[PDB]
């Protein structure tokens, strides 16, 4: 158990400049996101459905066609549920799997099982297709900058499956994808041949996106081992603003407002947190008004707020990686 | 498994017009409740105890005497405790027990055990005699309308026994009547005949009333699968206010404030929450000042705040049941 | 000059002991107030009206009948208004008119002129009949302790006339009675014979009551030069509370919360504030909901808040005067 | 006098049902407003200038073209500035000028004077070109209904000139146009012939729109004498939200928050406030981030918000006018 | 059982008069503490390190050298970890081991484990060296009034070992020391020979200090079985300030603000709280900014604040113990 797993604790960012930041804002397109990356996912897609495979497919296509060398794996597994053994599949996409340290972005790509009602279907526009698209669009924008990876640090995306409960929310029935992936990663030497260090050691920070796409989001600072990273998002939000690069956005309505949170949301991060992974949980409090209703559709998304979180996060992420 | 277990997700209320709302508000007497439904319960009544039987008896007596078809059950049972096994007895009172779906109102009729001090005795008026009496008085004031039940939905009242620790707060030592009732219903088919679905699948909402009856309470919006039902309690409070139907009450001192709450309080709902029942926890934050002290008596209850909440709850219930 | 004009800055109260707080609390009766002091005032009573007179006479009769040596001035006077010259009548009751220094309580005994609208008349029970009676009740309950005045410091009460605009709020039309007195006072020498000091140099503190009687009031700390007396009002609420001597009260519904207030509220203090009197302005923010409507009546007064304030006010006084 | 000037104190809105409110939302077009009402006004248009005359022509045109018998004036006048006697020109558009009572909407069409700088020009998008287009867009979107006026009360719109300081904001150099009309109207008896009542007695309510157009406004409740009407804007806003009729909106970013404000803001309402007209000051606090900067332009206006406020305001007026 | 173990529920404090408050203030020297108590604890001191031993014996010499009859104990023990079985040594110092009841104060004497970075070492000044000292200095400062213990109630201190995770926070890898000592007290009868009552029955209250020493702490009121003692820490801070006995202190920066908390903090009290011991968790929220970084050094400790907290705590202990 060397010392590299503690570098995370001293990692510091490579702050960008007004000129770079300008380049970053102009290099992301919320409309190409909307059509190419997000509209394909707005379909029923609970675990094991045909939706799950169409969306699982859409995702890999969008990643497969970019220049950076993304090592997609599919992590199909079996688990009991209240309706019996079902088959889930997580999507992991790694740059430099051999890099010892990674920064991770993660969301969930299942949609909650619901029966149809008045012939509408639940599709989870904010829970969590926008997150999925955000991530996909971030690899698409930052592609040329992400070739530069050929500090030992790289980037992983993760699209978890079975996040949502099948029937009735509880530890036995939720977060099926993650730990799984947690427990699996916890028990896989890293780097290879390592002897005491798991892939979780190498997880520098896990940025979980969830419930994004409604208007007027407020993200809290949930955890102390990541507060400094949360503060970098505050600073980025503020700068992109002062340079004029955010859209319909005022500071009296920031997204990253410093406000500690009492309790804990259960979400895919809990399997990695209770293994001492640092988590930046970008889930808003309060949830959207359209949470878990058939109105979590596209009509009710805010394109401005997503373009904005996209700029911020893209920036966050290149400064993390010293790119 | 059919699709009726999800009907609840889309149930909307039958909002009363003004005329109606005055009619409900002239319909409840805090003074009747105060002396016929509540004062009988202000007695030491920890489990096993004699006021435990006396209280049980009383409660039943007051239901029995109503027109509506209230079906009473007892649910004597037995659990280990820090002072050894003891025998509890839940009261359930159901209308239309073959109705598939029910709104549940609930509270807890035991009283914490405390040795006597200075010749004083704990009777928990807010914890929870008043809630008890508020249900009784609801069953009374809306009798004639609850008749009209002969969408397949009725009402059910539960008065749990053993809410309180015997010694010291802890899972193994608390929540005796509810952890059992929730397990027992979770393993009873409903409707009778069913092959996939429990009586829990049938609980549309559990409205749990606890710690009520002190001046100036504020209840938060604890859970998002009942946020819309919370928002109706707000809407009712405002509209019953603007019509002059509430007493000693301003909107600057309202009870249902859109104030979400960090983490959780442990109470009789937990058993049901984790089995997937949506919960409206009418507990206040902060607790009353008398909480768990001899000083939690009548002399400290705001009669005016209870009248007002009777009114609110009774409207809520008529609106849920489309009465 | 001399240096008693500054004693007011160093004057400190004699705080009371639990035992004595009980006597004061037990010593006021809100029902003897409600009927003996207040209900007579719930009449139309605008300037020149016949109510102006019966309330004027009422107020005097009530004071006249106590044992302490209250000296009662009428300051009838003439001032121009939008409908022309009109006669007004300030009421001033004083103990030890030669005592160099006095603490002053004050309200306005007039009510706004509104025509009759569908058989409803305006009586201003908050604005300011209740404050009038609170003063009367204070003089009453403290009568026996107030004898003990045969620091050169006594008490004065002022019921102003003509506080309310006749037509439409403006400086030229409002505060007819306190614009007068403030200025007649600044130019009356005190004590008799003085040569560079006025009756205003002797106003230690003007405690002005306005708009009191609605539920859930909240009073700001308006001026830094009286803050410490407001801090004392806080302390007296708190302790009277901790001792069980308030009704329907909690600390989360405090009246005096040390929130400060931005701008100013014009009222009978202004003519004094602007001449350097220290003012303790007990007016709530926000105003009562019934402000300046025909619903500002007895129906919508909160008996228990008033009684709570009586006990807080009665204590602040005795403390200030060392009685 | 007569009784009628007090009518406004008892006047209640004719609340609209869901179907109505859907019609109104659908009746206004933000793009039509944008292209044909607001873009002509985004010019340098300070008093005297060619802008002011064009802007003035443009308002009249757009009014003239409508079916309701609007009565345009041009009150021109002369007043002394720090640079000497300059000529101004208010705009008044009235329906039914014998209508003894009017609800008045008003804003300011002048633009503040700035030297050109770095080849830019101040054009005052939010200050107040949008408020001018909103009032315009309301006269159009409600024309069919405003025609019904051939309670005696109609609608007047006022576009004030010279609101902005010439050199540096002082009571002498500011509000040229409103300080003028305030007086002119306070001395123009109403209705013709009257003998004690002016044109200001017949202002039920002045709704001043100022500095509207930026993301995330929050408007305070400035005056207790119009607070019942601010509440309705709260109510309207909420109901339109509940019904799907607002865009990129959340209740946690409400526009009208029951937040009362401290000290006063100087604007075109002051000449009318201190003369007794009740005012609804729809100005935001805090001001737009681009206040009095060259950056206050079309580019930084949030079309979504203005659309939402258009609808809210348009509803407010029908409800006031019983259409 | 017996009736002695409910006494905790009724204990009132012996509140100190101004005159003793001043002596207590006078009597603790922050400069003494810093030099004699705290500075020696500022070393790398994780479990089973030499620092640990150094740190461990030092504590004891500071208690050994006092005149009160403290009874040290080293409850050394072994436990499994992510790096093998290791050894841990609690420290407990009791006055009156046979006193049925005890006010316990505790903190943690380990340091997290960190590799050395840029030649820098983690010493944990807040976490929890300062609280270790504050506790020492409490006993120095209070030695003479403690001797008065030759209500059956005395004082205990506990310096837990192993609080901190070795690798990654987790119920398996944390709180070693308290989890041990909690179970061991749950399992020890007391007083000797009792047959149904354990040491934990005679923990009247557990006052846990953690993360103290940084600028501008704020401490929530975490539990209700202990709220009323928080209220006393609030009335103590108030009076000590209102008397000019605190330094660089304003009430708009109180340490104990009446803000309740949502979620929960894992710390060395958990094992006592879920066993029914009342806890006053004096951990601030938020955490120090320097938490678990190398900057948690002496340079970054607010000496004014610590001295202020020393006084509050010393008063609390005395009013509890009726000294
Ligand atoms: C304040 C807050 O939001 N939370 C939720 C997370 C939890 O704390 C942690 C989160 C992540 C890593 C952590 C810890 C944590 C908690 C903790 C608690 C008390 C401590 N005292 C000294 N070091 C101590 C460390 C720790 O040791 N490592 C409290
Ligand atoms: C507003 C707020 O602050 N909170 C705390 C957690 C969450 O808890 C719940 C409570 C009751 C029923 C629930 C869930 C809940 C949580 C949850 C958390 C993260 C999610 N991401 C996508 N769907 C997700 C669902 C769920 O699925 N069903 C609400
Ligand atoms: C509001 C809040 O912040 N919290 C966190 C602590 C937790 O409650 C306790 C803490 C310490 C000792 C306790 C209990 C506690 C909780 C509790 C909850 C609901 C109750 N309803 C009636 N008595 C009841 C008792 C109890 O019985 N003994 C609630
Ligand atoms: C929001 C807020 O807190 N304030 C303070 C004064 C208020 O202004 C008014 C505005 C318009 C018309 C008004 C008055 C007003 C004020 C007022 C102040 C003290 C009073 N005491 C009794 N009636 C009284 C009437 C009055 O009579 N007519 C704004
Ligand atoms: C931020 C805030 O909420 N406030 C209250 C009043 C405002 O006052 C000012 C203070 C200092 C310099 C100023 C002005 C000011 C006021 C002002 C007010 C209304 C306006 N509408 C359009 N331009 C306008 C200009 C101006 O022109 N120069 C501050």
């Amino acid at each position: 158990a060397s010392a590299w797993p503690e570098e995370k604790n001293y990692h510091q960012p490579a702050i960008l400049n007004s000129s770079a930041l300008r380049q970053i804002a102009e290099g992301t397109s919320i409309s190409e996101m909307w059509q190419n990356d997000l509209q394909p996912l707005l379909i029923e897609r609970y675990p094991g459905s045909p939706g799950s495979y169409a969306a699982r497919q859409h995702i890999m296509q969008r990643i497969q066609r970019l220049q950076a060398d993304w090592v997609l794996e599919i992590d199909t597994f079996l688990s009991q549920t209240p309706y019996g053994y079902r088959s889930f599949s997580n999507i992991i996409s790694t740059l430099n799997p051999t890099a010892k340290r990674h920064l991770v972005l993660a969301c969930h790509y299942d949609s909650k099982y619901f029966s149809h009602w008045n012939n509408r279907v639940f599709v989870g526009a904010t829970d969590s297709a926008v997150p999925c698209a955000m991530m996909l669009e971030l690899a698409r924008a930052l592609d040329k900058k992400l070739l530069s990876l050929k500090p030992d640090l790289s980037l992983q995306l993760i699209f978890f499956d079975g996040e949502e409960a099948f029937l009735h929310w509880s530890p036995q029935d939720s977060l099926y994808g993650s730990r799984h992936l947690a427990a699996k990663m916890a028990s896989t030497p890293h780097p290879p041949g390592a002897r005491g260090t798991s892939q979780l050691h190498g997880m520098d920070l896990l940025v979980l996106l969830d419930l994004i796409g409604a208007p007027n989001p407020t993200f809290p600072n949930f955890f102390p081992n990541s507060a400094r990273w949360f503060e970098r998002l505050q600073a980025i939000e503020h700068e992109l603003h002062e340079l004029g690069l955010l859209k319909d956005h005022s500071l009296e309505g920031r997204y990253f407002q410093n406000y500690s949170y009492g309790g804990v949301i259960q979400d895919d991060h809990i399997p990695f947190l209770r293994r001492g992974v640092p988590v930046l949980h970008l889930i808003p409090s309060p949830f959207p008004e359209v949470w878990h209703t058939m109105d979590d559709n596209e009509e009710n998304l805010d394109e401005s707020t997503i373009d904005n979180l996209n700029k911020i996060l893209q920036v966050f992420v290149l400064e993390y990686l010293h790119l």
